[PDB]
């Protein structure tokens, strides 16, 4: 019964199963999903190797019938090559703001509807990412290209068949983030910058950890077009006892002068195992009469099981 | 050459490459597919365990190019939890029919034509799913909810950012099925029930196994919708020499008072090894004039790897 | 941490993860791919075997925004019986002109843009494909189906639930080549034959390989449909030193007596472990004023990890 990779030394295979019911108004949603992911890694010498990583995100919508089901999302496509100086890859990675997000987002299915995130600082292609480590400081950065069109000779997009010359889309930017560690205390704090045509923004974050406690605040702010502002906040909590962990998060976010988000959330999860846990959640949307739909409430209940 | 999972104590890794010429009236359709599938147990304790499933259908469709093939159905996409008292999942997984219309359907090809299951009852997401073992009776239920859409201020059905109010499609429905098996006798019985919307059925079902030699029955009885009834009757034998494996069923269903299946079909199964076989099925479809395509007959050819 | 096949003696996981970035006229694209691979195989006595194929292609084109990226590209679904006489699939796999091109296609990137294949003779579906070595002499030989449709009582295509009889669309075919290698020597020529259709075309090669140096000529000839003419020529040269191997090709096509390609390409490759290895290369396209687009130079780098 046993299973080989074709060229390398070896190949890690991860991914989740995670059932997910949601319910609003009494009425049921199958938001449930799978993820599979491939990690495979050369090791050239004892201070340089080379690294691929795939992961895709399978899911169902049959609305009441037997369907057939051609939902996938290609998450992550790429290579690089890391060592002493960090890593840096090419294709579909992370920018360098999800480690700051991390702050916050702590809970198993509610929170982090505040801290919205531009493409180049998200997950984005055409792009190159870099991370490393320097003593108690954690670097990030990416640099996105802007992608190349064909265009008509009066400059509109075509088939490159038909096309007089190429052009692109103005979809360059660029992300950077930190993380200063205290030592052994428990104590960390960030912040990083993002810029994409007509969008940018910063985020500063802090957290505390100490034993079976945790803390954590979040504030953003930038533009989401020209003359279109973006401010949000959040604060989240954490309390673990035996290994039942239960965690809240207030989130507040305001979009073109106007409150877009306004969440308390709390939940709770068991883990059987470090990879197999159940969780239920409530989140009280505090947004008035926003249409009924935008205001209501939700609870979710999960069981997540781990590759 | 090593393959490790990322988080579980272990992985296995299944599906099928099955590749499947269809012949009709001398003319040939391509009806290979591959199936690929990941299942994952996490023990918690020796009456408890976590598990985790994904299977996806991988097909083409050319037509004398060589196409890009974008042909993908996730067939199941389910985390459950099982033990003392059996096992429970959510997310796309079987209804409790299945185990009742396997006592006919025993070919490699062909069979399972008058043995129609409803979504709840087959195989749909939204849906609780249980199954367990007391002494020699198997029972199977599943439960499933009418999935939450968002309507505008009328009730019609719109995207979430412009509707008024959560409604949903009522499709909710559940499943319940029930075998005995007579000790070490080769004897079977089953039964079961299914109700979704304006569909209903019922089945009835006995099976013998003795050595080589193997034959089975199959009654299915209910409405397809308002006034529409479906009844089918399915007989099944099978015999077995060396690694040779022969099946002959015949099965007869009609639909809204009109016969919609007349089938009778005979195929050879050569086992080389557990997981590699070839087969050869013919189909006489004994229906009149039914048009000619719906009356025609079919030869298929095979040869299954299994992963 | 252990991966299992659920029925197969062995599986062997393959593929890769390939980052590639084009430049034309200073405009990047972002080429990247992930390929995903199942080779499982039966033994079934010493001179019989049984195997089963799927490989699969996964792309993301985001454009900008952390776009649901579904695109997928089932590029084999096979299974097939070998041993003494060879070996003989069904389902989409390579017909026999691959091996052919395979003489002046040795660039990481470029290169192969002047030895079109048929689909018969590329990869396709519907269709039975052979290989065999006797002594120094390599064959290959695939059968291609024409393709099952339904059509109304005029003959044309419509749903097989509203059809009167079957048809087909006429796209049956063959293919044919044999390689031979002169013992110990370095030497090998080539040569093969595909038909489907309004197309035909032939193809003859030699190459020559010693030590650090390699070269080779491929010579393709035929109508890519009724009084469509189509010829080309490629000549290829490939030297090595120590982990590093410099490609350069040049590529000639004429279409309906026009030339269609035109280009001398050069790169070079390093090879930090076999399975890991970075590459850049230059395409001059040699095409006058052709649109502007159609003559465009590429500069292309990348970075590839095979699992
Ligand atoms: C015990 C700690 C409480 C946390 C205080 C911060 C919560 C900020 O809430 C602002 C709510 O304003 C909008 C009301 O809707
Ligand atoms: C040797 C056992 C034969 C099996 C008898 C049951 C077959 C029932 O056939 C009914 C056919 O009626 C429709 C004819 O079309
Ligand atoms: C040193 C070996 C040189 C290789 C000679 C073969 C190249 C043939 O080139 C023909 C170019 O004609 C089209 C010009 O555009």
């Amino acid at each position: 019964s046993t299973v080989y990779s074709a060229k390398g030394t070896s190949l890690e295979v991860g991914g989740r199963a995670e059932a997910r019911l949601s319910l609003k108004d009494g009425k049921a949603q199958d938001n449930s999903r799978v993820r599979l992911n491939f990690l495979g890694k050369a090791e050239i010498n004892d201070s340089l190797y080379g690294v691929g990583f795939y992961e895709g995100e399978f899911t169902t919508n049959d609305q009441g019938k037997n369907a057939s089901n051609n939902s996938l999302d290609n998450r992550y496509t790429y290579a690089g090559i890391g060592g002493t100086y960090g890593e840096v890859t090419y294709g579909k990675n992370d920018g360098a703001l999800g480690v700051i997000t991390d702050f916050t987002d702590i809970m198993s299915y509610h929170g982090n509807t505040a801290a919205e995130k531009i493409a180049v600082a998200d997950r984005v292609d055409n792009m190159l990412a870099y991370k490393g480590q320097f003593g108690d400081l954690g670097v990030k950065a990416s640099y996105r290209f802007a992608d190349r069109n064909a265009v008509d000779a009066m400059g509109n997009v075509v088939t490159e068949t038909n096309a007089a010359k190429y052009s692109d889309n103005g979809e360059d930017g660029y992300s950077l983030s930190a993380i200063y560690t205290f030592g052994d205390t428990g104590f960390n704090v960030g912040a990083g910058y993002a810029d994409q045509d007509d969008q940018n923004e910063y985020m500063l974050a802090a957290s505390y950890r100490m034993e079976n406690l945790y803390f954590a605040g979040l504030f953003t702010d930038g533009e989401l077009a020209k003359d279109v502002d973006y401010t949000g906040y959040e604060l989240a909590a954490g309390y673990k006892l035996g290994q039942a962990a239960f965690t809240a998060t207030y989130n507040n976010a305001e979009t073109a002068k106007k409150t877009s988000a306004d969440n308390f959330a709390i939940d709770a999860t068991y883990y059987f195992k470090p990879n197999f846990r159940s969780y239920i959640s409530y989140q009280f949307n505090l947004l008035d009469s926003a249409s009924k739909v935008a205001s209501e409430d939700e609870l979710a209940i999960g069981l997540r099981y781990d590759f």
